[PDB]
């Protein structure tokens, strides 16, 4: 309301959860902060691959949101938004109730676009997903079915994917786990299929020696690797693959039988957001400026996977660049700062800062990680690392991030770089 | 004097130069700041290898100090200190003049301990040095003499060395340059001799895949590599080498003829500092606390290579861990903060922070770099990188650091990490 702006945060995930705390922290007792999300629990996404192979339980990586935000003065609605009216500034919920806002911060993350590939939905065939804890549990179930009836494995990433790391992670740990069970030799063929123009492209034109190291890794595990692929359909438990050359001409087509599979899908914007007229690009990604403000509605901001980021490269098979945790946080932080400024007269000048990608993968006893910035080469930082220390660091971060989500954040979040002082 | 403390900074190098500016900045007009150094010019040390091979000129990496510090209110004495009396707080200069201090900050860097190896002094035989611009010019001169009369090459690092990177750098660029001159095939043998227990140990038990990558690098260039070596003497243009096993037993001895050589010497403390009673360890390194204060004299601080840092490992052939630029700056910064605190009543609580090593090497079109912290494994950061971008970064830093030394620093120096914002 007037003089007491009501701020809604849509989506309680990696960006949304912290955004809620920071927003409330920033605005204080004179403003209403409401968090709205499809699920009543928070889940630590980077842990889902491990759940997918049964190295982690839901209980380790997920928890109920309500108590933790409410004790901080945040209102929590565990309901999916079906409709957003940007003129009337009304959000229509699944149960039909409506919620008005003065400022809206969209943090809805990605829609998993299984529809791009008929048959690829995890409820439709053998190709599974590790994107969400629900999916990863399903993935693990099918993994156990494979153990009882060994057959071909196919892991990888679809056309239009942007999140490649987890596919490599999943493939490696699956291999690892098979060995641990003494089952690796019952698998007729283990194939890796990706839309990347080469192995270790990672949707960022490679980082450090990701190419050489991921190539050798797949080779060590007896995993056959195909690049420049798009899957045309999944049907009769077979994956129909089309492989192109640099100029997009077909050089071959394959039919791969799948007893067990996991392909990272392309991400689009969620429907309630994509459905807002003039808000998004054709992908359903919110078009925003450097301050995280919608280019169409001054009182709508966006952060995380939900926002549009221009491509810098056009690959033979469509691929996207990933939006990762540190950058998402900078986005969240900027948006909170600029909304608070709006509430106080000034235009917020705060930006997301320099584009970057940071990723950590844990193979069990050792991890791989990378840092690349800015987006185009030559970079200021372009580094790939591997070792037991990267594993120790993943462990540390999950433990830290989860605690922070229970305890609340103020907060210039990443002061965990204080390990220098 | 009383109420107007006189602060002397001894040594105008990587730590000393910034320390002078920061000290003056911190203390302002009410205090006298005096910089004292053996040379009247500043030199950018990491560039010396390139001078050693003639890829850089003295004029590119060195400049006269006086004008730049004096315009900032700093007094400059281009004179070497021969003697420090810590009781009377008097410094005796080369020309016999004496300078009193209320606080002394020692930044004298390393004494190059050629005396450990008879014949190894660059004025005594074929084994040269790239530690200083004077030495690197001499190194390059002998390099040209080798070109006129091709013979055996021997590059590497002595027993007790702590600065290994530059030896690898020098060996690589020498190889490179020989190829460019079409001379590489006139060289009878190119040998790399090091006290490291293995290639790419770097006095830090390795970082990332420094081992594999440096091993392959030397191999690519046709350079034969021996580890666990100590040189017993240089004589009749031959290098006498002794190689031990894990338990320090001799496994072989070699006599290597040298037409052209460069071995990084062991570093000790400079004599005027080592000569202060009870100030240093047997190496001549100033024993200080976490606040950079001498354990023996409350009004003496130290930073840079000059300070003592405990070993964490004992190698078959003695070796030391390097003290590098970022950590030196943290040391300088802490000391300035704590002296200013002293001048104002309180004990300064500021410390150097977490131990770390950062190094950059440029091979011409591409560079290698590393970051390791903290000192012992498993580390929080353990990374090795290579690429054209590392070369671009070295170039950038030299240009930046040199400008900063001419313009003055305040300054929480490393805000050049703002490339994130
Ligand atoms: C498997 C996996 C591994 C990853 N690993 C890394 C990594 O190691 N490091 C890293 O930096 N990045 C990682 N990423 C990338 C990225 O950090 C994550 O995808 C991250 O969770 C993105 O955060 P977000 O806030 O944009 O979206 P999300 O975390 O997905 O949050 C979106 C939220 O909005 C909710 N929502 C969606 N629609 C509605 C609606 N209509 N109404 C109400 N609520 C809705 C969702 O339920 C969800 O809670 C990983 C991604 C995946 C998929
Ligand atoms: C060849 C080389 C390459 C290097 N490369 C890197 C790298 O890439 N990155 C990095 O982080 N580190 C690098 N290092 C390590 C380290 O950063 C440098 O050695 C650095 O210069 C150390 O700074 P310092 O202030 O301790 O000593 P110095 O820079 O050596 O300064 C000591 C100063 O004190 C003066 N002095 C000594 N005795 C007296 C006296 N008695 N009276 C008056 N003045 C005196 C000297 O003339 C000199 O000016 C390199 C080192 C070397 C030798
Ligand atoms: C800073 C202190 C460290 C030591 C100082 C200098 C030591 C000399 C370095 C020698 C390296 C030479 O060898 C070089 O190594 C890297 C391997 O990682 C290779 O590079 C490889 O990984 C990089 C990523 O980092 C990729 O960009 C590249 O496509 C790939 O081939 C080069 O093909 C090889 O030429
Ligand atoms: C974070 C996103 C990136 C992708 C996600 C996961 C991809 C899978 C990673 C597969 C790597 C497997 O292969 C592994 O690679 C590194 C090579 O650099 C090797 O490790 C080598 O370099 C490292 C340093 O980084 C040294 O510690 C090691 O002694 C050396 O052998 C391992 O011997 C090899 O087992
Ligand atoms: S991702
Ligand atoms: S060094």
């Amino acid at each position: 309301m007037r003089g007491s702006a009501h701020v809604v945060i849509l989506g309680a995930g990696t960006g949304g959860m912290p955004a809620a705390y920071e927003m409330k922290e920033a605005l204080g007792s004179g403003h209403e902060v409401t968090l709205i999300s499809a699920n009543d629990y928070f889940q630590f996404v980077p842990s889902n691959p491990w759940v997918g192979v049964g190295w982690k339980e839901r209980d380790d990586i997920a928890f109920p949101i309500r108590h933790y935000v409410e004790r901080k003065g945040i209102h929590f609605i565990a309901q999916s938004a079906e409709q957003i009216d940007a003129e009337a500034q009304n959000i229509t919920l699944a149960d039909g109730n409506t919620v008005h806002y003065d400022y809206l911060m969209i943090a809805t993350g990605p829609k998993l676009a299984f529809e791009n590939v008929p048959g690829s939905d995890p409820h439709e065939g053998p190709v599974q997903s590790i994107a969400t804890v629900d999916h990863a549990e399903r993935a693990f179930a099918e993994y156990q079915a494979l153990l009882r009836e060994p057959g071909p494995i196919v892991i990888g990433a679809m056309a239009g994917a942007s999140c490649f790391g987890p596919a490599y992670e999943y493939a490696m740990i699956v291999a690892s786990d098979l060995k641990k069970r003494g089952m690796r030799d019952k698998i007729p063929s283990f194939t890796f299929i990706t839309s990347e123009p080469y192995i270790g492209h990672l949707g960022i034109q490679g980082v450090g020696d990701s190419k050489g190291i991921l190539t050798k890794g797949l080779k060590e595990e007896g995993i056959e690797a195909y690049t420049n692929c798009k899957v045309t359909k999944v049907e009769d438990n077979k994956m129909y693959v089309t492989q192109v050359d640099e100029k997009g001409e077909t050089i071959k087509e394959m039919v791969l039988p799948v007893k067990f599979g996991m392909m990272i899908p392309a991400f689009k914007g969620v429907p309630a957001v994509a459905g807002v007229e003039g808000l998004c690009n054709p992908g359903g990604f919110v078009l925003v400026d450097e301050h995280q403000r919608s280019k169409k509605y001054a009182n709508i901001f966006a952060a995380g996977i939900a926002i549009a980021i221009p491509p810098v490269e056009t690959t033979p098979v469509p691929t996207g660049a990933p939006k990762t945790g540190y950058m998402i946080e900078s986005m969240v932080s900027a948006a909170v700062h600029n909304i608070k400024a709006d509430l106080e007269g000034r235009k917020g000048e705060q930006t997301m800062g320099t584009w970057n990608a940071v990723c950590f993968a844990d193979m069990g006893d050792r991890g791989a990680a990378f840092i690349a910035l800015p987006q185009l080469k030559p970079r200021k930082v372009d580094v790939f690392a591997y070792g037991r220390w990267v594993h120790l660091a993943k462990v540390a971060f999950e433990k830290y991030f989860i605690r922070k989500m229970k305890m609340g954040v103020s907060e210039p979040f990443y002061e965990k770089v204080l390990f220098k002082m």
